[PDB]
């Protein structure tokens, strides 16, 4: 592969140069003959597979702290090696675990908010053994990160995978989501995207309120055991009711959303070690709620109803009634959140900060992998600076990875 | 491998087999994806390519291996052998052009692919000849507002020294002027080209919407300036249906979108000059042309006339101005009976087209980065549609700007 790759920004003519891609550790899905950049998703490690993976991580850790080739470095290599040989695995030091987590985020090519990658509170939950313990750890995470609306980014990391039959898993794909209920007539109540999961919860014993915005319980799996249900204390779930700075009628739509975006279904990979339960959270970009959650057809789909109250001609598409309503919904979301002093970032600010971040990363690190398809906001694309920014995508490690839904893989006891 | 693509909104899955046919590169590797990078012959090189195209041609008319096929293969071989090139049959020229459109992964308008009027200009020898051919193109394709897709194909490349080139990147564009006080009049993207015309004898009206002259190079010679007759250049005054003040902004645009800087490749032959034209998707003008910072950059002005609170980004004043500006463009074109499509309709049609292609062709190369409209992304169906990108020939390729390679 070429040593230097150049990326251009077409708005500003700025050309950046990328050397970091050479450290790419895995497959993107693309080949020389086909590109899969718009494809969403394109058993344990052996002693022999694990050795080089850990050395790679450790070397990079000691390289980061400016102690490469030092005594401490070679001792750590020797200690890890002995440990893998004797136990078929190894344990990270707390310093290494934190470094690993921050760099997983730093390496997340699909994340527009990485400017903050080094401010991340890491909670080490590797001493956890039961689902009840997972519940305590998770509640503690929610409260710390919510911080009465002044959100703080954080991750809680459960014990790594051992044999594969003892994984810890949060079954919710996000810590806080709303329930979805399929009706006999085929209409859905709540968030239609979570019908399947809601049904599992009800099967497992959940008593469903059957409202529009019901916070789902946690479904938590410890040490390969069957999952257990817990209700997050309502007082820990910060919520924001959506109103509009102009249309007094907007609050009549009865809309609200949760303040904490917290992904819980991904697998954290550090130095060959797999952390299958690693809930992490930041704060929302407005479009996530105002465009995707509210206006996707297979989601809350409020476009028509908002358009009606906006009194818009809705017979033609070329009136751009959808577009017009979309803007207002997003003005509302950003407005309601700022008013309740709950941290949120609009897509203009977020994308600008990312360009600054990206430029700094080329400077100091020699690149910054980014997935354009995800970075570019789902509205007003070309009026944000990232639309014009050429990006290179590649997978560096440590990383956050997708993994199978656990209800497909679980062996019930 | 058979490859699957899912739409996430409808959960529809299509199966891609067509991709097994490509030989050209995409730019990506197993380890690096360049999906957002804009720009990622002899007797021995030329024949297999020729063979492939002719083969795929006869395969498409259901006469593969025929006597017609075999002789054509023989004919083409003897010709490359003795002349270091070959000429396409007329039937082959049309097919080749239609399929280069059909394979244009960055084009959302491909549902129209086979309704293409092809003008053979391979008999052209001079820039005057070129100007005449292009004027006929503009007049036909413009058609008094009822636009018709077209392509005009000039002589192929021979030796690289005698190249046919249209120098303007598009047939119709507005001039851009560098002001004393640092600002810029007209289209800032065109300032260099605009300057090259002035440096060639173009007397510029120095307006905000001066149609540039044509700059045509024939057979490798110096290019020559020609003014398109104004009655052939249709334009549209932009007005808004509620904001009566909108017309006072003084905005117009041309009706004919016509790319002239690309290279059409067929059977290993290279047509360096092949202006092609369709009709506009509204966002092209409303979002990109009017509101890019490096372009006409009118968001601020419009937001002013709408009296929006422009202090913080989180008011989305920019987004608000954006939607209104686009409503006007669609409204104006529709009011002047000039063909235009809005991004909602174009994307629907494109998804429909994809379905067609998978069904009858086993796939459809598509560049998600380009297909997704530059505003209101995820409320158009293409946002949620996974696309596979790969390079099929015949194809439209980029080429260097002529002012960087030309020996005057
Ligand atoms: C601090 C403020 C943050 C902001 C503003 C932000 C912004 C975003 C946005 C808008 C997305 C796209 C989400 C979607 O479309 O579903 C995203 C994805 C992602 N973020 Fe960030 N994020 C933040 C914090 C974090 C943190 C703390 C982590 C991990 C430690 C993280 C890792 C990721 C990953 C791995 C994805 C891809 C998720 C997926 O593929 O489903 N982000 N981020
Ligand atoms: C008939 C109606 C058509 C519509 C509505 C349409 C739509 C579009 C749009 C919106 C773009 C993006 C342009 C940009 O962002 O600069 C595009 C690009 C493109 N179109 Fe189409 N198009 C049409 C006809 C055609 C025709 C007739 C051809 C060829 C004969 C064609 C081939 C291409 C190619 C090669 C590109 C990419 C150009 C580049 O890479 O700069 N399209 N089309
Ligand atoms: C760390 C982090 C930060 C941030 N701004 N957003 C996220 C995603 C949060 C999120 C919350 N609930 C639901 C989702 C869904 C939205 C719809 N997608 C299809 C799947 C993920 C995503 C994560
Ligand atoms: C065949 C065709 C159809 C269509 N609807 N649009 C196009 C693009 C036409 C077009 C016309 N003038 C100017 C441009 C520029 C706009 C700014 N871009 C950065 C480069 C291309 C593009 C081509
Ligand atoms: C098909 C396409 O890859 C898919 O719809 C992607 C597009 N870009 C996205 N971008 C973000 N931020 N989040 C998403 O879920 C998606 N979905
Ligand atoms: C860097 C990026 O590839 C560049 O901004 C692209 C993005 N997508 C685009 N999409 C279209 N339709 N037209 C364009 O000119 C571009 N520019
Ligand atoms: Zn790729």
């Amino acid at each position: 592969c070429p040593r230097f790759l150049k990326v251009k920004n077409w708005e500003t003519e700025v050309v950046l140069t990328d050397t970091l891609h050479l450290k790419s550790t895995l497959e993107t899905g693309c080949t020389e003959y086909i590109c899969m950049g718009s494809i969403m998703h394109p058993d344990v490690a052996t002693k022999d597979q694990l050795f080089p993976l850990a050395k790679e991580f450790i070397d990079q850790y000691y390289s980061s702290i400016k102690r490469f080739g030092s005594k401490a470095h070679m001792e750590r290599l020797e200690e890890v090696n002995k440990e893998i040989d004797t136990t078929s695995t190894y344990q990270l030091k707390d310093t290494e675990l934190i470094y690993g987590a921050k760099h997983a985020w730093r390496n997340a090519s699909r994340c527009v908010g990485r400017i903050q990658w080094s401010k991340l509170q890491v909670f080490d939950a590797r001493d956890c053994t039961t689902a009840h313990g997972m519940f305590n750890y998770i509640c503690n995470h929610v409260k710390y990160a919510t911080n009465k609306g002044n959100l703080r980014s954080a991750i809680t990391i459960f014990p790594q995978r051992t044999d594969g039959k003892h994984d810890f898993r949060v079954w919710n794909s996000q810590l806080i989501r709303y329930a979805g209920y399929k009706q006999p007539d085929g209409s859905t109540l709540g968030d239609p995207a979570n019908v399947q999961f809601t049904e599992i919860c009800i099967q497992q014993g959940w008593k469903p309120p059957r409202g529009r915005f019901d916070v789902l319980p946690l479904l938590l799996q410890a040490n390969g055991n069957d999952p257990e249900l817990f209700q997050i204390p309502p007082e820990l779930v910060l919520e924001v009711p959506i109103r509009h700075p102009k249309f007094e009628w907007f609050k009549d739509l009865g809309l609200k959303w949760y303040g904490l975006p917290a992904v819980s279904n991904m697998l954290l990979e550090i130095g060959g070690l797999e952390f299958s339960a690693c809930p992490f959270s930041g704060w929302y970009m407005g479009t996530e709620i105002g465009v995707r959650d509210y206006c996707d057809n297979s989601r809350y789909n409020i476009l028509e109803e908002v358009a009606k109250k906006m009194n818009l001609d809705m017979r033609k598409t070329s009136s751009l009634w959808k577009d017009q309503a979309l803007v207002e919904i997003n003005i509302a979301v950003l407005y309601s959140f700022q008013s309740d002093k709950v941290t949120i970032v609009d897509h203009h600010s977020a994308t600008e900060s990312f360009i600054k971040h990206m430029e700094n990363e080329y400077r100091c690190r020699g690149g910054c992998p980014a997935d354009w398809v995800w970075i570019v906001p789902p509205m007003s694309g070309s009026i944000t600076p990232v639309f014009h920014q050429e990006m290179l995508n590649y997978r560096l490690t440590p990383s956050f990875e997708y993994q199978p839904d656990p209800w497909n893989t679980h062996v019930w006891k």
